[PDB]
């Protein structure tokens, strides 16, 4: 039957039931040994309470807030005698702060995204640096600086950011394995950017194609997507931002770096979800995504940065999003940015509205001797629904890697603040991997230049077809 | 009972039986009336042929190519006993052979687009110009030089272009008439172009939005849209292309002139329909349109333009597509620049696959008095079923758009060679509102600048909302 990984001896705090704490509460209440009674639930919305009572869960609703937090939570964190668990699924609620508070009262933590307080993004004064992800993970950086080691909070470790960092490292065996490169599996962050050095991995783009489809056709006015629309638009109109790789020798007029900070990153002043990159998946081949900013971006290149002894990086791979949403989020986005405002209602794809489909999900090593590789998973809506209740194929990605995630912290409760990619990927994978149906691994010979030049002129550098310069659409 | 406008007493050859021929052949029986074996239809395609059999209708299974034209046409056209009428609504074949052919012979004939033999669009040695539409229309305008008068030849009678130029009368009378820069209806092209200057129009969108959802789910790896794949994919690879306005302070880089012609026009050095620009129509409100070049661009800006005593430009209006198509040939337009190929299939959407919507379109004329003022048809699908059968509500656009320009042509028959701006539009209008369901006129104080600037930086020019540097999408 299902594997039981940990008896978890203290309260379950939820926060958050949307696409992703729906999805995430069955396998919670599978895999781990405790009473029902320890597990609550807290959402400020009807729609999740009537659910949550439908499946017989403990449910606050409430909204928590940058007043009320401190008051509400602690109570929640530390009922009874043993260690829990804050799980937080939200948006509009700062991690940060919800991390350190779970932490100072021992409670272990797990999130999907660096989120701030409500009301950030639509600060008047919020300079474009300010609202990058870049920012927001050097805030969880400082904290791990100022508190080091203690309780485990394992900071975004959903799907992408998160499952794709594991993804990473088993791309990189798997390429020195098909390279000829043999030698012991890396075991330190520095062996791991040497190995990526190494093997001559230029860039990685998190490469993703959602095929579900509906079973409507689109409403006017209605933006349609497979997990949180509010979460993806936030995302999709923070700057277009990327991991910068030491290889690249072009960037756009409109981009721009960090004066602190790991310097992993750069962004460009223009909306991420409105901004096109050439990229390629298994199922979709050649295809356009977008430059949706993610934490993963810098958090991968951050991590596989080779440093000379005066500190300065002599190697990282370029690193970003490059992202095909489902096709009713396509036309969502050509919607919302053609108009200038949010539609006025939205909704999220139910398994029961889906007809067909796979979100193909997976990481795209490129400038390595066999050109490109392609790890990852095309889990389908069908398997989905064979194998875990109330999600579909995206979000059961998501809510499978959190799984993982609390495994290990479990396993690990006093390894402090830590990211994915600190994470020991095998267990994590060994975990996850019940739920990511077909896993592959497969060598392409496309690159951005494809076809290029073709019937007009532009701007391409046919010496190096990996560069950036050849990656992003030029509109 | 619907009405009959002209008896017809030669043969009738159709050229092409797709979406728009199936759709025309219906209003040629309705409003003619002639020998009904003097129909006959020619088309390569086993679909078509198919289709033209199980209705009755005489065909001809031929490809028309500049090998056979000659041998194929002319024993067709001089049937007799009176003069025929040469319906060209193909692919692939040249509308200026055919045309010039049917006037030595002594037909009328009818066209859609300024198309080029096979071949055209592909060559080692052919240059972007020659490639524009620009180009194709002043082999027309010299062809009408070279030979004026004799038997009328109308060129690029459809919805757009075609309606739209009677539009564009029909909206400047309606802009002066609120305005009271109210005399005589004017009745040359000088006036048409001074009423255009005096009430001080900037520019033109053809300003289109199609709604007409399908019933099943976009297939991968095929193009769909209602109306000719190969014809919209054609116009949608060649450069993007405009009218250009006396108004104008800023293009692109990569913005090129022409040495000789009418003078009216630039294209860009990329694709249209991978060019967007920002736009409105009453159901949408603002929206993206795709730039793609069409006749109407260039012919529209050259009738109206005025010139001084040394002959210069001293007007013209700014004039371009702003196309929004359906919802799945906006996928499909992502799909093939994406993909960079081709799809290997395609499917135009049949009125029975229709779920609701509507073709909206019209002509926005932007700049004057009162800000921005759209005028055009908001035509139905469930309209379009109970008025005329086989086709969609784009198909009847364009179908009663080509009745209408054969009825003026059986009216003036001695015309030479003619654009629909030099057709009389109120008699055109007339023959074609019974097929466009509501045709309406709408004022808005929507502009390009419209809640710009705003997260980010842009170059706009806040001095004129209207310029083309504020219109055109540059992320
Ligand atoms: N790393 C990844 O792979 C990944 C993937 C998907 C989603 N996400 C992120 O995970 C989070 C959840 O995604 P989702 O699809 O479930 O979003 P969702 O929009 O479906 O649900 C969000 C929930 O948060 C609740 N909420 C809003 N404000 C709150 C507050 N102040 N306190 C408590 N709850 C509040 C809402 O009522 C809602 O039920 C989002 O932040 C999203 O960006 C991450
Ligand atoms: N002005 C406008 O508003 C407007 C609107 C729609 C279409 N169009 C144009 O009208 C034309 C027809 O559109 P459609 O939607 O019917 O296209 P379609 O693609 O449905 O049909 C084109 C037909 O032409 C036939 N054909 C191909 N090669 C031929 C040849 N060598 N000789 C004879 N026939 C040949 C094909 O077999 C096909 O049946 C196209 O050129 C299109 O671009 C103009």
């Amino acid at each position: 039957d299902w594997p039981v990984y940990h008896r978890i001896d203290g309260p379950i705090v939820m926060i958050g039931f949307g696409s992703i704490g729906r999805g995430t509460l069955p396998l919670i209440e599978r895999h781990f040994a405790f009473d029902r009674s320890k597990l609550v639930v807290i959402d400020p919305s009807d729609e999740a309470r009537k659910l949550a009572e439908a499946r017989g869960v403990r449910f606050i609703q409430q909204a928590v807030t940058r007043d009320n937090y401190r008051e509400l939570l602690v109570p929640l964190l530390t009922a009874g005698p043993g260690q829990g668990f804050c799980v937080n699924l939200s948006v509009d609620t700062s991690s940060l702060d919800i991390m350190e508070l779970a932490r100072e009262n021992g409670a272990l933590y797990i999130d999907t995204v660096v989120e701030p307080w409500l009301g950030f993004y639509f600060d008047p004064d919020l300079k474009p640096e300010a609202r990058s992800n870049y920012a927001l993970r050097e805030t969880v950086l400082a904290a791990r600086r100022n508190k080091p080691g203690g309780t485990t909070a394992v900071s975004c470790c959903g799907a992408n950011p998160g499952m794709v960092s594991w993804f990473v490292k088993q791309a990189l065996v798997n390429l020195a394995a098909d390279l000829g490169v043999t030698g012991e599996e890396p075991t330190t962050r520095e062996e791991w950017a040497r190995l990526a050095m190494d093997l001559g991995v230029k860039g990685i783009h998190i490469a993703e194609r959602d095929t579900q489809r509906a079973s409507f056709p689109k409403p006017f006015d209605v933006f349609v997507n497979t997990w949180s629309v509010e979460g993806f638009v936030s995302e999709g109109l923070q700057p277009a931002e990327l991991g910068w790789g030491t290889f690249e020798r072009w960037m756009p007029d409109n981009a721009r770096g960090h004066d602190s900070g790991c310097g992993a990153g750069i962004y460009l002043l223009q909306p991420g979800a409105n901004t096109r990159v050439r990229s390629w998946t298994p199922t979709a081949m050649a295809q356009y995504g977008f430059l949706v900013t993610h934490n993963e971006s810098i958090s991968i290149a951050d991590f596989l940065t080779v440093r000379d002894a005066a500190g300065q990086a002599v190697y990282r791979p370029t690193c970003h999003y490059a992202y095909h949403p489902c096709n009713d989020a396509v036309l969502s986005l050509h919607e919302m940015f053609g108009s200038g405002k949010r539609q006025s209602d939205w909704r999220i794809l139910d398994e029961t509205e889906i007809v067909d489909g796979i979100d193909e999900l997976g990481v795209l090593l490129y400038g390595h001797g066999k050109n490109a590789y392609w790890y990852g998973s095309q889990l389908s809506i069908e398997e989905t629904r064979r194998i875990a209740p109330d999600q579909n194929a995206t979000g059961l990605q998501v809510s499978s890697a959190v799984l993982a995630g609390m495994v290990w912290a479990l396993e690990n409760p006093n390894a402090g603040i830590v990211e994915a990619d600190d994470l020991d990927f095998r267990r994590c994978l060994e975990v996850q991997t019940p739920y990511l149906g077909p896993v592959v691994g497969v060598y392409t010979d496309w690159t951005p230049l494809a076809g290029r030049p073709g019937l007009f002129p532009e701007d391409i550098d046919t010496s190096d077809p990996w560069q950036f310069r050849n990656v992003l659409v030029r509109d």
